[PDB]
């Protein structure tokens, strides 16, 4: 049972990276933009952001499973360990990334900030 409210200062160790901004242009979370926009994340296609740069692993994922989107589950896998998810999905050992931040506790509520910050999922 994700608390959401642990997860908004767990997202700390991701806000180097990524914001949290409404389609109006409303902050979350100010961020950065090495990796993609984080609002609406949960159930949304992998991989989808306009825009946004993807690696080759992850595109792999996206092509291969069009009907592929940010489950709670898929979120919880990929923030705990970003490379073997994508191994898993595209069935490559060699999946590309740059990407590898592992979070190593209380997974299940980051995922629940961003599940709070997905109001139309
Ligand atoms: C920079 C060093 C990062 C940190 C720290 C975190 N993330 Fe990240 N994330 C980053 C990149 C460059 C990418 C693209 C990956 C690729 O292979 O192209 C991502 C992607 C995600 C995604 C997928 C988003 C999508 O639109 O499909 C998610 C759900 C995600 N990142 C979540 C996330 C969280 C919760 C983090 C903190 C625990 C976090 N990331 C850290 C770069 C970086």
């Amino acid at each position: 049972e994700g608390d959401a409210a642990k997860g908004e200062k767990e997202f700390n160790k991701c806000k180097a990276c990524h914001m949290v901004q409404a389609p109006d242009g409303t902050d979350i979370v100010k961020g950065g933009k090495t990796g993609p926009n984080l609002y609406g994340v949960v159930g949304r296609k992998i991989a989808s952001v306009e825009g946004f740069k993807y690696g080759d692993g992850i595109l792999e994922v996206a092509e291969k499973n069009p009907d592929m989107v940010w489950s709670e589950a898929d979120l919880i896998e990929y923030v705990t360990d970003p490379k073997p998810w994508l191994v898993e999905k595209t069935g490559d050992s060699a999946a590309k990334t740059k990407k590898t931040f592992k979070l190593g506790k209380n997974q299940a509520d980051v995922v629940a900030f961003l599940a709070q910050h997905s109001p139309d999922a």
